[PDB]
DNA sequence: TACGCC
């Protein structure tokens, strides 16, 4: 629960992109 | 911000 490639609360994919 | 991708 959090990213969705880094496996934090930082935020969600729009604001990730970070493959 | 960058693949929402590996
Ligand atoms: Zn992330």
């Amino acid at each position: 629960k959090g990213c969705w490639k880094c496996g934090k609360e930082g935020h969600q994919m729009k604001d990730c992109t970070e493959r």
